């Protein structure tokens, strides 16, 4: 399988390198015949001879147009003839693109800023991370001597830890009596020992937590200070430090540097992103933090070195565990988007769709539009929000939740919403978005709706293959692919309003939201007027409904009957589904509610919880239980009165003191936010 691609220069000519792992062995394939190129749109084809002679200069080298070729492509749903201009080196493109654009006979230039190594994967139809190859992984972490008024990496590295299938170990230059600690004489010897470990283990993946902005930079500065050959690449190179935006990223040639930090930063939403908080959120297990002051104090003639070595060991161990949890998902994401795991794991959702579209555009001979210039970028201010019903406050019995299956992708497909179909003149059929009035041609399938349709079809083909796959490892992998297709399909709407997007269409985005608001509001009035349901609450693509004075099985039956009715009325791919049944449910405000199923599991959208005392969290759970399991509001009130009395009589442990503070600032605020809708103010208790 393909792990990554890059290029090196030999005699001024680019040489693509394809890093592979085939049949358990590392390989490097070279391609010396891939030519960089750009497209140029001309006002007259006779002008090609003048544009071929356009020159620029990169160093002492004169940059010329090597070869031109007339090509016929599709651009915004219309055929177009452009000239494919070839160059010697990919770095010639930024040097000459402006001179070619400024030529009077040139209307515009295209596909001039697609990185050479990524251009290669797309054009060759190559997909990284494809196959069943087993990748060897190794996580690592470092512990450093920190003092407040010092420069970066002024203090030495105290410990280097690593972890894999064999376990976790710590390399240090102080005598620590632990079985997993390897003692060396100096910091230099510790770094050298780490390099030998990586070289001998030869992992395909190096896993870190913030290694892009800390670990590698620290190791680099210390290796320069100590005169150590910091070679980690499989081809004898040092880690390459790159600038993506305001921060950094690190590549290790021949391997995949998998930094968990950017991945977890976009997967889960947490108040803090410390390694301890992220491990505790994913695995539900606590992890002790040992601060820089404690580590410095312990190192400077300290007995607590075993505690710091254990912290170092746990850093590598949890990094390996987290890497095992997120790597298979990123591998499937890489295979779906068609780019290396290194790029994919560091990319935003908007850029992931862009790479997917760039590949599909090449396969379909679709000329890609350019990224917005600085002027157009400033003009792309977001004007976006679905329908939110104000909830009917109070306690409700036997509530069903109905929602649309992929509402926004269904709208895009059904109404052919795309920049290439927007206000296109000359069609015999159009769909008009309500409120915003944008028209979309229906005669020809649009570029994006066509791909979105194939994504949904591919998702179903993957789901069927998953049910038939006996192999549990492959079943989990197919589960990732099917979930990733859903995520990618549900990213097209956001991509339409993504300011940096090539296929940007604010009109498309507004139209999807407007149609979405229409379908949800139409369905609500339909279930109220034709089935006598009460819609308690609704948000964007679904609603909670019930029949005041009806049995649980009666509500279920009429809900299924409504589904048969409205699904026959809904156009194209739009489909309403039965998501789940709830015995009880109370709706406080927009985005604040709580429901309970027949199993007695409570789902909450406004829970108050580690910067909150256990007494407040326990009372809240007791209140919710009384409301959702017993349906007794009078009991929920009594519980709070009981807890406040136990706190005031000093009968409650302080953590699990100022009795007035824990009543007025802890218990009451956490419980009032739930009992609020009933009219139970703080003065009501």
């Amino acid at each position: 399988m393909i792990l990554d691609t890059d290029y090196i220069t030999e005699d001024g000519k680019p040489v693509i390198r394809i890093f592979k792992k085939e049949n358990g062995e590392f390989k490097i394939d070279y391609d010396r015949n891939f030519e960089p190129y750009i497209y140029a749109l001309l006002k007259d084809d006779s002008a090609i001879e003048d544009v071929k002679k356009i020159t620029a200069e990169r160093h002492g080298t004169t940059v010329r147009v090597v070869r031109a070729e007339k090509v016929k492509k599709k651009f915004l749903g219309r055929p177009i003839e452009v000239w494919k201009l070839y160059f010697t080196h990919p770095q010639d493109q930024p040097a000459i693109r402006d001179k070619i654009k400024e030529h009077p006979a040139v209307v515009d230039i295209y596909e001039y800023d697609i990185p050479f190594a990524k251009r290669y994967l797309i054009d060759k139809g190559l997909i990284p991370m494809e196959g069943d190859e087993e990748l060897k992984m190794l996580a690592f972490a470092i512990a450093t001597l920190y003092h407040e008024g010092e420069e970066f990496a002024e203090g030495p590295i105290l410990m280097i830890s690593y972890a894999d299938e064999e376990g976790a170990r710590v390399i240090t230059w102080k005598n620590i009596d632990l079985p997993y600690v390897d003692v060396v004489s100096t910091e230099k010897e510790m770094i050298k020992r780490f390099l030998k470990v990586v070289k001998e283990k030869d992992p395909d993946v190096l896993i870190t937590y913030n290694g892009d902005n800390f670990d590698f930079a620290y190791l680099k500065k210390r290796s320069e200070k100590l005169g150590v050959k910091f070679i980690l690449g499989r081809e004898g190179s040092e880690p390459k430090i790159q600038r993506m935006g305001d921060r950094f990223a690190v590549e290790v040639k021949g391997r995949i540097h998998f930094d968990l930090y950017p991945v977890i930063r976009r997967t889960i939403n947490l108040p803090t992103y410390t390694l301890e908080a992220v491990y505790e959120a994913i695995f539900g297990q606590p992890k002790e933090k040992v601060y820089a002051e404690e580590i410095a104090q312990a190192w400077e003639t300290g007995e607590g070195l075993e505690r710091v070595a254990r912290y170092s060991m746990e850093d590598a161990k949890v990094t390996y565990e987290l890497g095992k949890e997120f790597f298979p998902m990123e591998a499937q994401l890489s295979r779906l988007v068609g780019q290396s795991l290194w790029d994919v794991s560091r990319s935003s959702t908007g850029n992931l769709v862009e790479w997917f579209l760039l590949r599909k555009a090449y396969e379909r001979n679709e000329l890609a539009p350019n990224k917005p210039d600085e002027r157009e970028l400033a003009r792309r201010r977001e004007s976006a929000g679905g329908y939110v019903k104000e909830p009917e406050r109070g306690l409700w019995e036997n509530i069903v939740y109905l929602d649309f299956r992929s509402l926004y992708p269904s709208i895009i497909i059904t109404h052919n919403v795309s920049p290439d179909t927007l206000n296109r003149e000359g069609c015999e059929e159009y769909d008009v978005a309500p409120q915003v009035g944008h028209k979309f041609c229906k005669d020809f399938p649009g570029f994006i709706p066509s791909l979105l349709g194939d994504l949904l079809e591919e998702r179903q083909k993957v789901k069927k293959k998953m049910k038939a796959t006996i192999d549990p490892i492959e079943k989990k992998l197919l589960d990732y692919r099917q979930r990733l297709i859903k995520i990618l399909a549900n990213s097209f709407y956001g991509y339409y309003g993504y300011a940096k997007a090539r296929w940007y269409c604010k009109e498309c985005a507004e139209s999807v939201t407007a149609w979405g608001r229409q379908y949800l509001e139409t369905t609500i009035r339909e279930i109220e007027e034709k089935f006598g349901f009460k819609v308690l609450y609704a948000d964007t693509d679904g609603f909670f409904a019930t029949i005041p004075g009806a049995d649980a099985e009666t509500v279920k039956k009429k809900a299924k009957e409504f589904l048969d009715y409205i699904n026959a009325k809904l156009p194209g791919l739009l489909e309403l589904e039965y998501e789940g049944f709830y015995k009880r449910g109370f709706f406080v405000t927009k985005k604040k509610y709580a429901v309970i199923d027949e199993e007695d599991k409570i789902t909450t959208r406004g829970l108050e919880i580690r910067d909150w005392s256990e007494i407040a969290k326990e009372t809240q759970a007791r209140v919710l239980e009384a409301i959702l399991k017993h349906g007794d509001v009078e009991e929920a009130v009594r519980i709070v009165k009981e807890v406040t009395e136990k706190l005031s009589k000093y009968e409650v442990p302080p953590e699990k003191y100022d009795a007035e503070y824990y009543i007025e600032n802890q218990v009451l605020p956490a419980v009032e936010r739930i009992l609020r809708a009933f009219g139970y103010r703080k003065e009501d208790l």
